[PDB]
């Protein structure tokens, strides 16, 4: 009976916790997005007055703009799809669950193998990022037990789980900064939105809205695309392995909050 | 020793599985790529000509529609965002990790909160779906135990991995097929559209070329919202045990082919 009430007070809880996040998005956001549409509105009927032009045109235009946009054309000399590179760099956004979405599969065919390749593909890497972090924590511990004992001349030496987030966030943290470092001067990007693209991308949400490497000429190029492979990955692994420690703590609070109750 | 060894050929498989998923992919998508590139590049002359406007017009055109859809505008009606269930559909793709990227924060302030909110929500989905996976356990081996003790008139009953796998490679199976049985006729898909969205949204991988249940009005569109909501959850549930069993089988195929090595 513990079991399920547990699961009972976790499912609760997630309820409200979606229920305020949702209030407290749309309290920040709708007036921004009213004003926007307003905006775009008062272009498009300037532009349709100026060239005299009709309205059902316009939308013809732009309904070709959109099939056109979702083939992978763009205003900004985007890289080629589909490329051995663009396929290279779809396939690392599908095994990892990110799906930016910048790349999709666009004929049958493309659509099963894609269907077959991520059901393979997938659990490798969640097995590969379940061993790096238990090879880490082995490597903590190693560290921690060679350091006391060479300052002892003056196995059983696993870190706790607060350790271990503590440490994870640091390499969060600085990883996220020297990306960002990078990301910032290359592309025309805030320091802001390079952290924010960071922690997009890591988490594996990838919204999609941001996108690095995606400007076809890209001065070198060469260890450009490297370097951002390496973040990712990083990023990728260090942030998988830091919800899952929350999510250890998470369930021990849970079982602390069934005790006390009574 | 052995733990690098399992390590090493993890990485080695990924990068070999990454680099001939790559060829295949460019392979069956590169020729329709050049073909839609062509057609709306013809469709652009053909448009020019017609009307007599400048490129640099139409270019500044598309420029000002690429950043109004940005803020959620389309050809076609869509439903508000970030109204009040625009928000909590955005809030219910950001816990999940599957980022359709449909909606996105626009301003400082919402990209911030966005930040602390999915650090404190992705772990707790993550626990979710874990005690969801050992309920699930529980509940089959209470069933087989039952069945046995009753084909005997004529604890330690845990069922194995290989038919854990079955059994959920059945039951995702029976909700997508179940939920293609819609969105089909209320999206105006194919069935084979409407497989590959499910298993694109169930497995987090969110491309967002394929969204459902926004379309302004959507005939009742109470009940709708809720079906999709519960289609969702119970897919994501499945796929995500699904693969960590997966994993847990890849990883057995790992120690065995380690030792066969020698
Ligand atoms: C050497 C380690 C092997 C392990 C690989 C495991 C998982 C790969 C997962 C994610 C890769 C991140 C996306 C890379 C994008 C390529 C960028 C580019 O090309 O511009
Ligand atoms: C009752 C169980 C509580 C636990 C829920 C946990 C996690 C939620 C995860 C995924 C739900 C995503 C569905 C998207 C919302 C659709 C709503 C709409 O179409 O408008
Ligand atoms: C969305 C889930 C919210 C998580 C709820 C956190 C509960 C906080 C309890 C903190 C105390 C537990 C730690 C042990 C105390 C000795
Ligand atoms: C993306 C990497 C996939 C690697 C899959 C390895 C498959 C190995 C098959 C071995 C089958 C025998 C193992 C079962 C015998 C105990
Ligand atoms: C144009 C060069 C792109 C470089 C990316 C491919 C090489 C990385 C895969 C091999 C790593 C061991
Ligand atoms: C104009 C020169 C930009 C080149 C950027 C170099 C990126 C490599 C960093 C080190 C890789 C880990
Ligand atoms: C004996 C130790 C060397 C092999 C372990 C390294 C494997 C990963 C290297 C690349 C970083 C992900
Ligand atoms: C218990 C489930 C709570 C979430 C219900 C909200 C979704 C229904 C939307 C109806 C809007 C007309
Ligand atoms: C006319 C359109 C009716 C569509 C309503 C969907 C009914 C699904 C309810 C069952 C939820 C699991
Ligand atoms: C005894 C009842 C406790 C469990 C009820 C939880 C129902 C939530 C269903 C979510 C399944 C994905
Ligand atoms: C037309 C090519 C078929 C690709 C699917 C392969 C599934 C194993
Ligand atoms: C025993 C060596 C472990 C390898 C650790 C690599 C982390 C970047
Ligand atoms: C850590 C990488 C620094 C790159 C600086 C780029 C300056 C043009
Ligand atoms: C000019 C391309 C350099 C690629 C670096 C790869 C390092 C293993
Ligand atoms: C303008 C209000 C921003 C509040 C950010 C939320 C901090 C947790
Ligand atoms: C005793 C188990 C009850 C919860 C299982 C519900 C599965 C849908
Ligand atoms: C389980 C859903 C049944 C099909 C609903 C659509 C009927 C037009
Ligand atoms: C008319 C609104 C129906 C909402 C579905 C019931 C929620 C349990
Ligand atoms: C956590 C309380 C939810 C508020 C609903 C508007
Ligand atoms: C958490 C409650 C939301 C308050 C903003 C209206
Ligand atoms: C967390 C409270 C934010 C209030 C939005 C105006
Ligand atoms: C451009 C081809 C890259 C080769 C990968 C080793
Ligand atoms: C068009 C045939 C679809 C095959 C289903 C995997
Ligand atoms: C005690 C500090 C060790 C950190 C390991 C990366
Ligand atoms: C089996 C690896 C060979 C490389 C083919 C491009
Ligand atoms: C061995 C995987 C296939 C190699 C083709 C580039
Ligand atoms: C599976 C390897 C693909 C080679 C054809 C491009
Ligand atoms: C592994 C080689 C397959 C070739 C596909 C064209
Ligand atoms: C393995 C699939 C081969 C693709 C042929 C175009
Ligand atoms: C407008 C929908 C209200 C939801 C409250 C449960
Ligand atoms: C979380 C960093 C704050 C950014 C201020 C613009
Ligand atoms: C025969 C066991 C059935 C379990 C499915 C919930
Ligand atoms: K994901
Ligand atoms: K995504
Ligand atoms: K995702
Ligand atoms: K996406």
């Amino acid at each position: 009976n513990e079991d399920n009430a547990r699961f009972l007070l976790l499912a609760a809880l997630i309820v409200l916790y979606l229920l305020g996040g949702a209030a407290v998005f749309s309290a920040l956001e709708l007036a921004h997005e009213r004003q926007a549409k307003q905006r775009w509105e008062e272009r498009l009927a300037q532009f349709s007055r100026g060239h005299q032009l009709s309205r059902d045109e316009l939308r013809g235009f732009l309904r070709h703009y959109e099939e056109a946009t979702r083939a992978g054309i763009r205003v900004d000399n985007v890289r080629p799809r589909w490329d051995f590179t663009g396929a290279f760099y779809f396939v690392g956004t599908v095994v990892s669950t990110i799906g930016f979405g910048m790349t999709t599969p666009a004929t049958v065919g493309g659509k099963i193998f894609l269907i077959f390749y991520g059901l393979v593909g997938c659990p490798s890497t969640i097995l590969f990022f379940n061993l790096f972090l238990e090879r880490l924590i082995t490597i903590i511990a190693y560290i921690m037990k060679s350091c006391h004992q060479r300052q002892l001349r003056r196995a059983g030496w696993k870190p706790s789980v607060y350790y271990v987030m503590l440490i994870l966030c640091t390499a969060s943290i600085l990883i996220s900064c020297c990306a960002s470092a990078m990301y910032t001067p290359i592309e025309g990007w805030s320091y802001f939105d390079s952290l924010y693209f960071c922690f997009v991308a890591f988490s594996t949400i990838g919204f999609g809205d941001l996108v690095s490497s995606q400007n076809a000429h890209y001065e070198s190029q060469g260890l450009y695309r490297f370097a951002n492979f390496v973040f990712i990955l990083m990023g990728v692994c260090c942030i998988y392995s830091l919800f899952n420690v929350i999510s250890i703590l998470i369930k021990q609070s849970l079982n602390w909050i069934l005790r006390k109750m009574d």
